[PDB]
């Protein structure tokens, strides 16, 4: 085995196609599935997996009330086959905290989960099933990290942290690390001005991360990464397609350096693929709340601050709950491109449906068809009132 | 590992032995056992698996109620080991999708899923566990595929597809892929009038699917592939003994080349093994439905219509309930021939059976034997009261 | 891989060692366990497993009611780890039948099913998880075989099968296989009088089934087989030690060449390590019922029709229900020995327990030790009136 | 494979971060998760993995009631995946009794279950899968060993049992294993006055285990063992910091040679790293009873009789409940020292928790960091009223 090297574009993208779906509620509703949030999916060279962060209780479980809570000692980043739910008896626990990243650099897999209070929270960097390295909270303010797959180069695997204010300047640093160990960190430069929960692929260009402003900006903040010199710089998505979550109406000029304003002290976790005229935005369908998913082609959205659709596919309709979305590929595949690919957390329960105790979700994905095909829509599928 | 070549001629059939039964239903009763339809079996060079489209909930779990329903988004194609039940934590997700066909070509595994709403249905074509090529939909009505497993040659896998009227001309087409990627597809050629569900095998002088006229047809429809040349023929089982259902009672003469006629607009996936004297044909006991089922040595079947049974074997009495059933091989196995192969869909719940609100079934299957074996009846055997 | 040779003599038997235990019953009350019955053990090269006949449903599912019949068509042979109980989606399907031997020749593990009604029974012969040879009938009285694991040498796999009455005369073979295949089989001759469900073992000087006679003897019948030759003899252990269930109380001559007389048309599954000196007897310690187990040491007790018990070990309190018996060893340990092992059905509900509508066991299994160890006492261990 | 090496010194323990935690009762409300005691945590060369001693009954089950009891013929060693629960479907049996220790050499795996009644048990000593050894009670009063893993060097793996009284003088001896065998045995030296459940790990310097003195000590007993001479010494850790329970305060001259008085007939297995100026001990925070836990930072505790804390860190609340610890370390992690690690046992139900009829608990483990982390508090985190 080597190191992977990111040295495809990525494949043309004309569509979205089904990839996975676990179904996790439905099922959970009789059967022993753990209550999860903040999902994502990530490849090893032989194998594509879905992770999640577990609240240790099932659904049916009398402990999964006042799972809402987002940071309790009961949390572990797990791991399971693609598109099974996340049982007690399938999951794969990969580290223990309630924040997460992951990535396989070709050889083994990198896995970052952060623990603690509030106040002195910390990050345990495992690499082949190991710990290898920690990092201590450096802004006392509840550390965190990416909730999606991280992307590596060459061995090396670059990493965005936040530390500090939710709502307010907050320290953001970049972490690069090879088989666990710190090569190199530094912190956030660029007109970015509030980093949290990027969603990152890689590409011959480099790597792209698109991340979440939960300050003052509707528009998504951009992390450019450079694995081999180490370096990266940031700004937001030019385009006045708005793809955070509450969110202002879409206007026709954007901003690129600076957040875009009217929604305050919120946001959604999502991605992008900003590839020129391939360029594709992903985006909750209401501006009011987690509802709905799709995604929008628009030409050189990073860079045009004029720029609009020109194409778009449904994922989820309004009238479903969605939630947080990031990127993964699947860097291992045959061909001469890398195949875009996403995931959408449907998230079920509270706060929004408040009749149960409990909050989970189940996971949708779709990658990317050089084709025109044609679309559906994607609903978690469980009916409250079975809960009850 | 190499590419799998069609080398051998069919085992002689001189009865059937028990090869599988997974007793899903009965077990379901009290274990978290996934609601399915549409099974079949097929084999890799190192195991041999069931597979089914899961509907993406347990019997006992209350999302149960509903599952007569064919194609909702909470449907997959699942496998799991060889007489096992498809259970919520020991199945693997091949796809997602409502219509299905999957094969191992020697080296690595096709899986073929088609989702989406009856007019913008598409195909996903998988390949050694990757998305690999995509089909959009031809005819925008509910682009569907055969429900058993396909079968390869030299890396050539073919599957037959339709689109198009249930109740009228439809547009079948026959892929060819190889490594998932479409080598050629052609429109259907012969003297079948409409195509469904085709079960398929390979042996020396190529590949024979049997499949399901659901328009005029009580004979089945028989398509002939060369994986070589690439290309086919069609016509009906000529034979008398008609093998659909429902279908009207068995003539003297048979139909070669057109629909015999006497039940419109329905049907049940079946096959047959077409090999000279050495050929059997299966089919449900009952004229008037899903119930029973038997084989029957019908000599020259395919090309002789006066031909009639000179043997036979009951599976399933007709006092229980039966389903689809399709063929398959496992062209791994060691000896001179290939052992010709079967299951049978053993369908419980909805709507025979409607005091329960789900429709489910469990597995049943058979291989050829050269002896002459002595035979028994294989129910589904679980109580519907237990369910109530 | 090659073939295991027998080429080690049986290690001395100075006690008795606890080797595996599932307790299955007591997690069957609440968990997804399996109803068996007729269980035993048998080793890979690099494992060694449980084997038992699942009756197609769970203790807590509905369908256990009447799992005290021997023979419907919901019945397979199951495997599953070492002292973990048989569950929905940790056991794994062999074949399906109601009657089984299996065992590994060095290289691939033969398991054999029978099934079918009593008049037109068949045998499925399995090879490295593939049928490969059949057998029908040859009496029309329900074709039965070991019900624990058989024994090879260089390949060659004999097995005892009875076929005909079991309250009279019956139509006995010995099977020679290899690699499933059928090299030979031959008409049981010798003394023994009635032969039913063989224990076996083997070692340098060839292999040594200790079976059931089921018409008029409490003595137990022995069947020696020279696996390269393959040719045997039989006769009854001569010792007035009786080994049967039910049985006569020890008289102080036995008989070697005739069933010992008291009890009829009845009997259970038991065995015996035969080696001059190194001679241990099992046996239920009631003469009435199946309750208890015990370990003689009887001295030549095969062809000493005078011999008693030196030593002795305790396995099962009378108090506690016990069940069939039988041998295996592990052939691929280290060492120069072969160690000899034994497990002991613990049945639990019908006929003797009949406030539960069911019938199940777990397995309690032991190893000899050259050690003189002291004894514990090993009951099922549930409660009934749990179940209640 | 070669046998591992001890070449390697502790790493420096600037502070401990979380490495597992399985969250085990709280799932156990509502899943199939096997009733445990005596937890521990050992690496095999390429997987680290939770043990225990299961009941043979699941928390819900009925059979649960009365698992306070430490000593059926239902326990056996589990091993399962690392934090997740131990579950009936994903554990595996290691061997049946109620006491053990279990390590890996670098080539395979030894593990040691010792079972029988009070006067008359026994050991068996496992090697890779396969029972090897056996060793008879020599006191004929409740033959015990370590509850936490042993420690290997070039094959030889030593294990300290004690067999005898548990309130006055008992007979102690330290086995030294090679593949399963014998090589040695000696009667406990030194000045170590009594013996129960040595926590062990090894180092360049050896093998070094911190035991519980059940008769008149509260502080800690420890043997270090020469693995190539097969030799050993005892004594107590020197330090006034006493970490025993129940036991007194925390004098200022603490013991070397003889029990610390005040408390009798009572003790908790427990471990310490004992290191120079690298010291750190555990203990659990009450004095009176097994709740909360601590390290304790202490430099040359082992031989310091004035020797006080200079650095901490909680790992759980006093208001919480704990029990047993014990230390383990990846033998084969990268690096240039090994990272030292322990667990904890939190244990729920009976005595302490009396409105539940059953006694088992849950894990929580951490490792050495260099870094000086800030500290959380890891609680088992079910709620007992959920189980009435
Ligand atoms: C079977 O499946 C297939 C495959 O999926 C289905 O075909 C798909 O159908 C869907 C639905 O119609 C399409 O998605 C929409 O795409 C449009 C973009 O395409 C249109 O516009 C293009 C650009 O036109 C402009 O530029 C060109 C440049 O040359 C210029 O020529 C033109 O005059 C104009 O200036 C056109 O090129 C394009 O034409 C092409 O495609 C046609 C088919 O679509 C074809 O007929 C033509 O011949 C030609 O080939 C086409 O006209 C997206 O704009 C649209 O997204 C908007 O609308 C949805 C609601 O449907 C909304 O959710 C989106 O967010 C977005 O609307 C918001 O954002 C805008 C941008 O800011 C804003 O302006 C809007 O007012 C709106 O804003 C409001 O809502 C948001 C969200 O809540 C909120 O945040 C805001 O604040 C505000 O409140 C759709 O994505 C697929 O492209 C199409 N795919 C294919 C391959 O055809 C087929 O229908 C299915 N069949 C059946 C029977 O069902
Ligand atoms: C232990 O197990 C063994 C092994 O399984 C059991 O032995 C088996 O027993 C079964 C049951 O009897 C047999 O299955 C039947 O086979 C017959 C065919 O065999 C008969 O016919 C042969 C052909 O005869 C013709 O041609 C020859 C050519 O030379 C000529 O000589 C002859 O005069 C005649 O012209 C004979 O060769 C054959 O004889 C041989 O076998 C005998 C044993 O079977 C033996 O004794 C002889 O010595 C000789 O060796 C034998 O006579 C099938 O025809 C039959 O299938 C029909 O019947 C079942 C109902 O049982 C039905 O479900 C089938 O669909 C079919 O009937 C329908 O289709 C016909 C064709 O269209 C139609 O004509 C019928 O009217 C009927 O149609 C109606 O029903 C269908 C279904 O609902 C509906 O769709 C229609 O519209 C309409 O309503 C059975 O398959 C096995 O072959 C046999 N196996 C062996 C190895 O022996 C044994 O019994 C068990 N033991 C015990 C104690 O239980
Ligand atoms: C800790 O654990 C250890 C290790 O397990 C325990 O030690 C074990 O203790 C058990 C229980 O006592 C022993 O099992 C019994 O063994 C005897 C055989 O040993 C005795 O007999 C030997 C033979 O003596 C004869 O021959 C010699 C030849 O030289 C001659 O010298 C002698 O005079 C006589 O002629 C003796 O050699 C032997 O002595 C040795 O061992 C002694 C310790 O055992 C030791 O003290 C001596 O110094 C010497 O070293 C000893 O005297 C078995 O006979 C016995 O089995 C019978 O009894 C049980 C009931 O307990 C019964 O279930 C059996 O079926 C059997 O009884 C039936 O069968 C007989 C034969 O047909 C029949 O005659 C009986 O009437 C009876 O029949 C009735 O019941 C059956 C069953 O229902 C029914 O079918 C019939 O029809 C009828 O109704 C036990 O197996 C272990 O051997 C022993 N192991 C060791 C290593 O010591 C220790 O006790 C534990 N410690 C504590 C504190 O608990
Ligand atoms: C974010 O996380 C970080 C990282 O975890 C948190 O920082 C940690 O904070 C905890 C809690 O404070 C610390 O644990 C305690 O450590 C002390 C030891 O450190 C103190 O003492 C050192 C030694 O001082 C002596 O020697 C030096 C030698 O030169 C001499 O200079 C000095 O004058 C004195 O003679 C000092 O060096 C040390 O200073 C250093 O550290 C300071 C920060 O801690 C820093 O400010 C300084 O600048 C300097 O760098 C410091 O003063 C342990 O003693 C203590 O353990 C005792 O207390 C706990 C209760 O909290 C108790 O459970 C323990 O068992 C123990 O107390 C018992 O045992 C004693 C010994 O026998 C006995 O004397 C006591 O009376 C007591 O006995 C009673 O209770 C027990 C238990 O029930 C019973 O058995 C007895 O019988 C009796 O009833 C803690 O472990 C961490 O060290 C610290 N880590 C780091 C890296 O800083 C941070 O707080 C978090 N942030 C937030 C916002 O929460
Ligand atoms: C008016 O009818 C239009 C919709 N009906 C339809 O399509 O039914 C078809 C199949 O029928 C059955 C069956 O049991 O008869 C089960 C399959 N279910 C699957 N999920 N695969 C069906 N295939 C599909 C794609 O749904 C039938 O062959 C007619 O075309
Ligand atoms: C008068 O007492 C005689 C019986 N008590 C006894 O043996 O308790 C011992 C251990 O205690 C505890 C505990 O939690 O304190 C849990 C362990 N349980 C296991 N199943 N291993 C016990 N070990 C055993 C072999 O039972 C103690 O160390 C005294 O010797
Ligand atoms: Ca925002
Ligand atoms: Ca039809
Ligand atoms: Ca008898
Ligand atoms: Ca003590």
């Amino acid at each position: 085995r080597n190191f992977n090297n990111l040295t495809k574009g990525l494949c043309t993208i004309n569509s979205w196609h089904i990839y996975g779906k676990d179904n996790a509620v439905r099922i959970g509703e009789s059967s022993d599935v753990l209550v999860t949030r903040e999902p994502y999916v990530s490849c090893d060279p032989d194998e594509c997996r879905f992770y999640a962060l577990s609240q240790g209780t099932t659904i049916r479980g009398k402990h999964s009330n006042g799972t809402i809570h987002d940071r309790s000692q009961y949390r572990a980043l797990i791991s399971w086959p693609l598109s099974s739910p996340p049982t007690v008896y399938n999951s794969r626990v990969e580290c223990i905290g309630w924040s997460s990243t992951s990535c396989h650099d070709g050889k083994s897999r990198m896995s970052i989960c952060i623990s603690g209070p509030n106040n002195n929270a910390s990050a345990v960097v495992w690499y082949n099933r190991r710990p290898v390295a920690e990092i201590n909270t450096w802004a006392r303010n509840i550390l965190r990290t990416q909730e999606s797959e991280c992307v590596c180069h060459n061995g090396v695997c670059p990493v965005v942290f936040t530390d500090g204010s939710a709502t307010g300047p907050a320290d953001t640093r970049i972490y690069y690390f090879k088989e666990g160990k710190i090569l190199k960190w530094e912190s956030l430069t660029g007109t970015a001005k509030h980093i949290e929960e990027c969603s990152c692929y890689g590409e011959r260009t480099g790597i792209t991360c698109t991340c979440k402003d939960n300050w003052q900006g509707s528009n998504r903040p951009v992390i450019q990464i450079d694995p081999v010199a180490m370096t990266h710089t940031s700004q937001y998505i030019c385009s006045p397609v708005l793809t955070d979550n509450p969110r202002p109406n879409d206007p026709n000029i954007g901003k690129c350096n600076d957040p875009y304003p009217g929604n305050n002290n919120n946001g959604v976790k999502g991605f992008s693929y900003l590839d020129g005229a391939n360029t594709w935005l992903g985006r909750t369908i209401s501006t009011a709340s987690r509802s709905g998913y799709e995604m929008l082609k628009v030409p050189n959205a990073l860079t045009d601050d004029r720029s609009k659709p020109i194409q778009g596919q449904t994922i989820v309709l309004n009238a479903d709950w969605s939630g947080y979305s990031g990127s993964f590929m699947d860097y291992w595949a045959e061909g001469d491109c890398y195949r875009a690919c996403f995931y959408v957390e449907l998230i079920r329960g509270r706060p929004k449906e408040d009749k149960v105790w409990w909050t989970s979700n189940s996971i949708v994905s779709m990658c990317s068809s050089t084709e025109f095909l044609g679309q559906w829509n994607w609903p978690d599928g469980a009916k409250i009132e079975y809960f009850l």
